[PDB]
């Protein structure tokens, strides 16, 4: 409870989206970079994350980590590159985590940017050395199970460096380890459920395209 620090992964192919623009006729934009809010979809995320208070906000770069930078050229944030690119999510997570400070660490993906403010920070509020807290699919407290969960989540960042390493790459699979090993899992319930939605398909975008549209 010294430093909290955010970890945005930033870095990955989204090659579905991509195709699924491709087969609608329009030319492909990377999901992050789609716009949102008069911005990016990653701008969007980062201002989450710098609004629910953390103390500093790494993003992980990788995949057009040229154009994410620009994106993001204008914003508080400290950028750390995947080099070499071809790495899965947790290796992201785990880049970044080694560039943060704090002592807790806020996990969030790029391409979810309907997270709200109050949402991460509650997120952060209830992780704790050995307490990992995690956006729910349904209400809020302690979790058997890792069902349709994944990111954002906050940890210690000495359990963070213990598991990120593990797995094949994918954050659910970590969860599901953690949850076996005892690991104390506790979910929060979202604010919306547009705020699970994470831009694998087009239609995902879409669909928080409208619900940003509609709260202006
Ligand atoms: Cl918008
Ligand atoms: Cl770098
Ligand atoms: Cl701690
Ligand atoms: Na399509």
């Amino acid at each position: 409870g010294n430093m909290i620090s955010a970890v945005v992964a930033a870095a990955g192919r989204g090659s579905r989206m991509m195709r699924d623009m491709a087969e609608l006729g329009l030319e492909p934009v990377h999901k992050l970079l789609l716009p949102l809010n008069g911005v990016t979809v990653i701008e969007a995320t980062v201002k989450a994350v710098l609004s629910a208070g953390v103390d500093e906000c790494i993003v992980v770069t990788g995949h057009r980590a040229g154009e994410v930078e620009e994106a993001l050229s204008g914003m508080d944030v400290r950028v750390v590159r995947n080099d070499p690119v071809d790495v899965p999510l947790s290796a992201s997570l785990l880049r970044g985590v080694r560039a943060a400070g704090g002592d807790i660490i806020l996990c969030a993906a790029g391409d979810q940017p309907a997270v709200s403010p109050a949402t991460l920070r509650r997120i952060a509020e209830h992780a704790d050395g050995s307490t990992v807290s995690i956006l729910a699919r349904g209400e809020s407290g302690w979790l058997d199970n890792a069902r349709g969960i994944g990111m954002p989540l906050a940890a210690g960042a000495d359990l963070l460096r213990d598991y990120l390493p593990l797995g094949d790459g994918n954050i659910n699979p970590l969860l599901w380890m953690m949850l076996e090993d005892g690991v104390r899992l506790y979910g929060v319930e979202a604010s919306r459920p547009i705020e699970l939605v994470n831009i694998n398909h087009y239609s995902d975008y879409l669909r928080i395209r409208d619900h940003f549209l509609r709260t202006n």
